[PDB]
């Protein structure tokens, strides 16, 4: 590539993997969103919460793809694995699964940052810090807060309704 | 009729029956609405929900009557049977009865559509699809969502109050 | 399902398959979009054209999922297969592949409509006609128009630049 | 210096060198700009492109000088070497020379960042990342895109005119 400079093949490949992880995360949130839209689940606040997260992860993937091109790397796409569950249980179950997912994304980000540091790639490191690392930390804090409130509310049916109405 | 074209006597009669069904549905919702306005029931959100549905069914009947005339059919009215209950019990009972009513209207619509198809009456078929079929599907989904939330809330008295305050 | 009415297991499954097809189409357009964003391809008008299509297909999938829930069907997700190519060649190659993709989506829509008709499911048939069938016909006409203009322009390099600047 | 803290003599000197590089880059773009303003070259879009870059590099130098003072370093200026060419040939030649220049600036930035990291000077590292590293990456991507389009257009005279009219 005519523009490629200080961009290692290792980082390029790791960025492609992280794109796949973000798209897969988006797909998972899509599934979570429509599960709470089921007539036998019917928690619209929860549905909206997860659908918004699907959009955020998709946007994250697109930002990574833009950066890949800006650096002269080449986007390579793989199959997107279907979400790990077909039915997501209670709001509590769903939020626990969401925090597990975000922590795995966060760890992938931290791994990529470490790689960037080892390759002496400051543009990559700054890119991750500015657009991804703090966003993940804030989202995980929010999920933790939600989990704590859901747990304190669980009269389980009553608690789930009130959380959806008054928080989400 | 000078304007009548491709409008079978079978469809004409079925449309008159569907008008009666919609007016009867409107009357039922009128009764449901005023039951929840009783001082010993006193659930204003529920009262408003059903009164709005009474207006919707009445409007549906008028749209059918307009179409009957547009096609050159002749409106024939029958007695409107009084609603099946004088007292409607809990919000849960009422919502269950409402979904039963809507499914019966929906089935009458599907039957009429089938008749239209067999008579090769595309104007009728399009009319039902554009103004009735999707409206019914959306209303039934909403009722299902309500039923699910009411059920998860039923501290029965507390649940009924919260649903009325926070959803309706 | 408490709300499910006149919704066959066959249609439910076919809708799930069509969701997968739309998500896969969205993924393909995502890949096409970022290919034209490469510094060694650099056709921004083409990139934007395909990225907008990615968004349209994704929205189509979400509308299908909403309808699945409205009817009381159950969304089931499968792996999304990666796009059929990693590199998409010229604008001409890409547009040809795009029209092939849209025709396959269109055929899946026509198959589903035929299924709906055979199952006597007028809500499904109306849903497809109102939101999908005409959109596909219009998009395919537009692509055909583009293909014809690209072809008349192909001084191949010059033609590709002018099309991107003056049409897209 | 009363304010100087954690600012090594090595970084101070490297910053002075980078100021010289940016001023020299500004001077080069000034020359490129006025070459395309010649009546026997006459490509106003190209002239404007390079004149804007002259202003950007000059601003970059001033930001470095401001930072030097903020840290308690002492600005030292050297002769500015005249640009490497008096005449810049075709738009293609000029854009190639521009990308070579930007890559050399980028490498100087990466070297300075590496120095900062080795000296444990996080303020310097953050300063470069926030104001210089991403700007360079974006500018180099843009130049690569331009080069690719110029190349696809080169009927050389015709191609050069169209690029100037329709892109710049
Ligand atoms: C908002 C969900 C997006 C969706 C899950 C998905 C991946 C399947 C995505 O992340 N991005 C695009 S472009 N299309 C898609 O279908
Ligand atoms: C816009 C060009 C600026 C110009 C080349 C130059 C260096 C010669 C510069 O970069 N900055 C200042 S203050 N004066 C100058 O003459």
């Amino acid at each position: 590539s005519q523009i490629r400079q200080n961009y290692s093949t290792e980082v390029e490949a790791a960025v492609n993997r992280l794109v796949n992880l973000y798209l897969r995360a988006s797909y998972t949130y899509l599934s979570l969103g429509f599960y709470f839209d089921r007539d036998d689940v019917a928690l619209e606040g929860v549905c909206h919460f997860f659908r918004e997260l699907a959009e955020e992860k998709r946007e994250g993937a697109e930002r990574l793809l833009k950066m890949q091109n800006q650096r002269g790397g080449r986007a390579l796409f793989q199959d997107l694995q279907k979400p790990s569950q077909d039915e997501w249980g209670t709001t509590l179950d769903a939020m626990k699964a969401a925090i597990v997912l975000e922590k795995s994304l966060n760890q992938a980000l931290l791994d990529l940052h470490a790689l960037g540091s080892a390759q002496a790639d400051p543009h990559l490191c700054d890119f991750l810090e500015s657009h991804f690392l703090d966003e993940e930390v804030k989202l995980i804090k929010k999920m933790g807060d939600h989990l704590t409130n859901i747990q304190r509310l669980v009269q389980a049916g009553l608690g789930e309704y009130l959380f959806e109405r008054l928080t989400l």
